[PDB]
């Protein structure tokens, strides 16, 4: 009987990724419905997304916008993180303090998937969780 208010929970952590960013002229802009929501544990995802930020930062170029989308399409809601720059395409198969192998237990132990792509323009990141 309870379920995350996802905008609000994806706006705190920009919020605190701010300083960071700012500091690389970078900016990360959230695009969602406001009216969004999705069930599971709300710290543990709220450090997958953390998680995942963090990568973005790490890999996005200077004085760039970091895009955060999500949506619910049918039975899935999706959040894509997509930046400009490109992993290095052995980290990117190792993927799974940058690593992601806890992010993705716990994306799949809420019935999800992470994806992660990169060419050599930009990369997304992709999490998929079921919807209510």
């Amino acid at each position: 009987k309870t379920h995350i208010d996802l905008y609000y929970m994806l706006v705190q952590m920009t919020d605190e990724f701010y300083p960071q960013l700012s500091a690389h002229g970078k900016q990360a802009v959230i695009h969602a419905p406001e009216d969004l929501t999705v069930s599971g544990d709300p710290d543990k995802l709220a450090r997958v997304f953390n998680n995942i930020l963090k990568n973005a930062a790490a890999y996005s170029e200077d004085n760039s916008i970091i895009d955060i989308t999500a949506g619910l399409s049918g039975d899935v809601v999706s959040i894509e993180f997509k930046n400009t720059g490109s992993i290095p395409k052995d980290k990117l198969a190792a993927i799974f303090g940058l690593g992601l192998a806890i992010a993705k237990e716990i994306i799949v132990q809420h019935g999800g998937q992470i994806y992660a792509e990169s060419n050599d323009n930009y990369t997304t990141f992709r999490v998929e969780l079921p919807a209510m």
